[PDB]
């Protein structure tokens, strides 16, 4: 990953300012990415993956084929409320890496 | 290196604490290892290991039988000024690096 240094910087940022919601990394880290399992992922969709956080947008479909090819195949799902935001709080930061460049 | 953090502290406390001269880290990054070469140290040891600058010590021997071994072997080296100490101020703040869980 060293090879773009924006990208790096831009999750530094990230990182270094914000706290807890927004500052949870995007790219998983060695630990995590050990620590991973297919049932950690299964359940995380599960919990996660609710109706009213499902949007089906279409570029150039007609409504009503669309609609009526998508209704059998999403109606069905439970009604499970959204949870609460996740709230993260913006502070100060000074994030610092060396390495070769 | 990791293996012992203590170490590593000592020299990153050192790094960032001091600016020029006790700043000179003392365990060859490995820019410093790719660049470093035998003419170099040839050079480095002629300019440095001079005779105003060398304590020869010994610990259970007369001192009559180490003298009159060691001035047949170190009385032509040449006489050179002693070139004057390096310059290290002091203000210094923090090294941080990330590592382990």
């Amino acid at each position: 990953l060293s090879n773009n240094p924006q990208g790096l910087l831009l999750e530094a940022i990230h990182s270094a300012g914000y706290s807890g919601a927004l500052a949870y990394p995007l790219l998983a880290p060695e630990a995590a990415l050990n620590r991973l399992d297919g049932p950690s992922l299964e359940e995380f969709v599960a919990e996660n993956y609710t109706a009213p956080r499902m949007v089906l947008a279409a570029a150039g479909v007609e409504h009503e084929e669309l609609v009526s090819i998508a209704e059998p195949l999403l109606s069905d799902l439970p009604n499970v409320p959204r949870p609460d935001e996740p709230k993260s709080v913006y502070v100060g930061g000074d994030f610092r890496r060396h390495g070769e460049s």
